[PDB]
């Protein structure tokens, strides 16, 4: 304990010297030598601490301080010198920056191995949060390891920029591996959002910044980042403002993403909401057409990002008009998804009471266009069970300029009706583990792991035989979840759906 405090005591004084050296407008070749000397002592000091007592280190923020003092400060000073016209040999300074980055990459590669050796674990045994199984020291060593991976990403990104290139592929891989370690940390999403802005992937950038805000450890800076992004979107939408079934999938898609971001800008910035109803109708109209294209121009992964942003807007909205309008938009897009899923199902039937078991729709017969949409339908339905008071009673604040409404509850009743003819028993699902069984995790639940709003929906483990087809198994689980969802809505106190006169129907208000 006293040895640790002794180590940090030395470090702070080392840092005081480094900070002062860096304050200078220029750094002599003698100044650069001393800096190298200071950084090396710093690293040895910090690393010893980490490898002596990881929990102490975490509590003293040694990782954060290591990065800030020995790397961030220095890197940023170098970037400034290279651009200073007062600097006579900028290319030589660039070269020292590259060198420092490469030595940086080695340092963190080495520290990652040491963490594993010192605290006795392999990283690959902890990359699946959804694995049901932590020693207090391994908990903290994983936390630190995640920080090392974020540092590797930042180093890789710095390297690209120092080289006037933009192959951000390595940086992204480091951030993705960091997110896997601990999905509740907002920082990996924030850094991934930055990569998206560099590459002008606007929707991904908004998605990831929102992930960063809706994490257990949020990155508040993401707020300002989004304001700036949405300001830029507002401009581009207003600029593009100076039939749908005729456009190509690609053109319609590009148009849709812009409308969608425009609507969410208004919701996020709370500016220009007086014309939210018109942008919302535009979003829904375009979304409705994109759903009819085969294969989906949008795709499951993007669809899930859309659902995520919709859920975020509903929570970020606090029951105000704005919160009702966010919920209305989400519910409407959810409804159009379900409707399309219904068409798809019945493209593959008698009346409910008259359904014969030999005519049931087998899950293994699901067409690929249906399979692409079900993960998003399931995740939104999870969200709804999590926040029943946002949609029951239904929001009433959104009135589209055409006054044509989307009937969520009738659409859900129809879905319930076609679903009764679906047989999901091809792969039996079990509540309890067994030697012949194994854990079924859905790809969409993995993706959204860490998203705080979804922490309120059930997480009940699900087991299937090791011999079962895992694709069919996953869809049988989705169908079971949606059937339970629809049952839950029928069993609600003041229910919006009911089985009535031989079929499921809407009993929601006019």
């Amino acid at each position: 304990s006293m040895e640790l405090h002794r180590l940090l005591r030395v470090a702070d004084n080392q840092e005081l010297q480094l900070s002062n050296l860096l304050s200078r407008d220029r750094i002599s070749p003698e100044g650069l030598e001393k800096m190298a000397q200071l950084r090396a002592e710093l690293l040895q000091l910090y690393e010893r601490c980490i490898l002596l007592d990881i929990e102490f280190s975490d509590n003293q923020n040694v990782d954060q301080i290591l990065w800030k003092n020995a790397f961030y400060q220095v890197i940023e000073k170098f970037r400034q010198l290279v651009k200073d016209p007062n600097v006579e040999n900028p290319e030589q300074i660039r070269n020292r920056l590259l060198e420092l980055l490469d030595e940086g990459s080695d340092f963190f590669d080495s520290l990652l191995q040491k963490l594993q050796v010192t605290y006795k674990f392999k990283l690959e045994d902890y990359m699946d949060g959804l694995a049901i199984r932590l020693r207090k020291t391994v908990k903290y060593a994983l936390i630190s390891a995640q920080r090392c991976m974020i540092c590797q990403g930042d180093i890789a990104r710095y390297r690209e920029q120092a080289s006037d290139t933009a192959n951000y592929g390595k940086a992204r891989s480091w951030y993705l591996k960091a997110q896997h370690i601990a999905p509740k940390n907002g920082r990996p999403y924030n850094q991934l959002a930055l990569l998206a802005v560099y590459t002008r992937r606007k929707l991904d950038a908004v998605y990831y910044y929102m992930r960063s805000l809706a994490a257990s450890n949020p990155i508040l800076t993401a707020k300002e980042s989004l304001m700036s992004l949405f300001e830029e979107t507002k401009r581009k939408a207003e600029q593009m403002e100076k039939g749908l079934g005729s456009l190509s999938p690609s053109d319609l898609n590009k148009r849709f993403i812009l409308s969608f971001l425009h609507a969410h800008g208004k919701l996020f910035t709370r500016i220009g909401m007086e014309t939210f109803p018109a942008v919302a109708e535009k979003v829904l109209k375009e979304f409705q057409v994109l759903l009819q294209h085969s294969p989906s121009p949008i795709g499951s992964t993007r669809m899930l990002q859309l659902m995520t942003i919709n859920m975020f807007a509903v929570h970020n909205s606090q029951r105000s008009v704005i919160q009702e309008q966010a919920a209305a938009l989400g519910l409407a897009m959810f409804s159009l998804l379900v409707r399309r899923c219904t068409c798809l199902l019945k493209e593959s039937l008698s009346s409910p009471e008259d359904q014969d078991d030999q005519d049931d729709i087998k899950v293994s017969s699901f067409v690929p266009d249906l399979k692409e949409l079900l993960p998003s339908v399931k995740v939104w339905s999870d969200w709804m069970l999590g926040y029943p008071d946002t949609w029951n009673p239904p929001p009433t604040s959104l009135d589209l300029p055409s006054h044509v409404a989307v009937d969520v509850w009738s659409t859900l009743a129809d879905f319930c009706n076609i679903l009764t003819a679906v047989n999901q028993s091809e792969v039996p699902l079990y509540k309890d583990p067994d030697d012949d069984l194994t854990l079924l995790i859905l790809e969409e639940d993995r993706l959204l792991s860490g998203f705080v709003p979804l922490l309120a929906a059930p997480q009940d483990p699900c087991y299937v035989e090791k011999t079962s087809d895992k694709v069919i198994a996953a869809d049988c689980k989705r169908v079971t979840v949606l059937k339970y969802f629809l049952e839950a809505l029928c069993g609600q106190e003041e229910p919006l759906l009911a089985f009535k006169g031989g079929k499921y129907v809407s009993v929601a208000p006019v």
